[PDB]
Parts: C-alpha cells; sequence; structure tokens
C-alpha cells in the first residue's frame, strides 16, 4: 500500500547489487558483474503495514547523471566496504550531493559498512558510528554474503523515510 523509492549508492564493488539481490532473492551473488543501473520492486511488511520498496541499484563509478535519481528518490543507502578505505571517504562525497541536489540537510539516510564477514578490515566500527552520528543517521554493519544486517539496513532506511514523512 505505501510505496518507498530507495537509491542504493556508493563505490564500485562495495556490495550495492549483492545486498539488494540478498533482500529480493535470498541468494548471495559471488561473481561480480558491474552495474549501469537496475531496479527492482518488492512487497515486504514492515512493522505490521504493507510497503511496495522501489529499489534503484547504482553503479559505482557514474556517467553526471546521478542528479536525475537522486531527485525521485526518497531514502539512500550509502554503502562502503569496510576493507576499501577509499570507500568509506567516497561517502561524505555522496552525501554532499544528495543534500545539494535536494536541496536539503535532512534527507532520509542509513550508512552501511559491507562486507563485515571478511577478515582483512580497515574501516573500524568505532569510526563509521562516529561518521554516522556526526550526520544524524543510522549506521548498520551487514554482509550480503552470510545475509547479515540486511533486512535491517533496508528496513531501517524505510523507518528513517517513515520519520521524515511524519515530522
Ligand atoms: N565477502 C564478501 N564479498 C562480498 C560482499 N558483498 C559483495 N561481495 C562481493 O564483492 C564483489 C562486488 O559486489 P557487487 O555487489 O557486485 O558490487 P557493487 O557495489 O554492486 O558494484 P558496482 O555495480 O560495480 O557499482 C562481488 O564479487 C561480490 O560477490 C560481502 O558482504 N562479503
Ligand atoms: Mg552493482
Amino acid at each position: 500500500m505505501t510505496e518507498y523509492k530507495l537509491v542504493v549508492v556508493g563505490a564500485g564493488g562495495v556490495g550495492k547489487s549483492a545486498l539488494t539481490i540478498q533482500l529480493i532473492q535470498n541468494h548471495f551473488v559471488d561473481e561480480y558483474d558491474p552495474t549501469i543501473e537496475d531496479s527492482y520492486r518488492k512487497q515486504v511488511v514492515i512493522d505490521g503495514e504493507t510497503c511496495l520498496l522501489d529499489i534503484l541499484d547504482t553503479a559505482g563509478h557514474e556517467e553526471a547523471m546521478r542528479d536525475q535519481y537522486m531527485r525521485t528518490g526518497e531514502g539512500f543507502l550509502c554503502v562502503f566496504a569496510i576493507n576499501n578505505t577509499k570507500s568509506f571517504e567516497d561517502i561524505h562525497h555522496y552525501r554532499e550531493q544528495i543534500k545539494r541536489v535536494k536541496d536539503s540537510e535532512d534527507v532520509p539516510m542509513v550508512l552501511v559498512g559491507n562486507k563485515c564477514d571478511l577478515p582483512s578490515r580497515t574501516v573500524d566500527t568505532k569510526q563509521a558510528q562516529d561518521l554516522a552520528r556526526s550526520y544524524g543517521i543510522p549506521f548498520i554493519e551487514t554482509s550480503a554474503k552470510t545475509r547479515q544486517g540486511v533486512d535491517d539496513a533496508f528496513y531501517t532506511l524505510v523507518r528513517e523515510i517513515r520519520k521524515h514523512k511524519e515530522k
């Protein structure tokens, strides 16, 4: 009944598509096929209401045309990989142009640190928690491989959109 337009953004290879495919199909895509742009719809129950989720899976390095889908989107899943410091530093550039394009400091957003199943972490959990708090947004650790945190990342974004509409 309620439609939510979600956009997954982040650097190349951080796991945007794998996180999206886990939510929708409950399988882990281990092969890496770089995305140009895919979108998916899923009906799911979150906190007792049926939600229609429109999920836009974006490309890491874009060709910019971010603005068109950044204006249509209501919530943004900002994804970095915990073994890629650069992808974590890229987060503030993603948030800056979302804020610019939507012309607001209060945009529904969730910070996602993906690939937490790997033993080669270079971005600490506390680092991300502090960046999240400085933005005033949730932070969720995930692994598309084991599916840990996957529903929570998307559902938490739904709830950030739900709060923004009910301010
Ligand atoms: N170990 C591990 N590998 C992961 C995880 N998530 C993604 N991968 C792998 O990392 C690679 C990149 O994953 P994608 O989901 O395709 O990357 P992306 O962010 O969609 O990348 P672009 O579409 O190119 O922007 C693939 O080989 C995935 O199988 C994870 O949680 N753990
Ligand atoms: Mg992809």
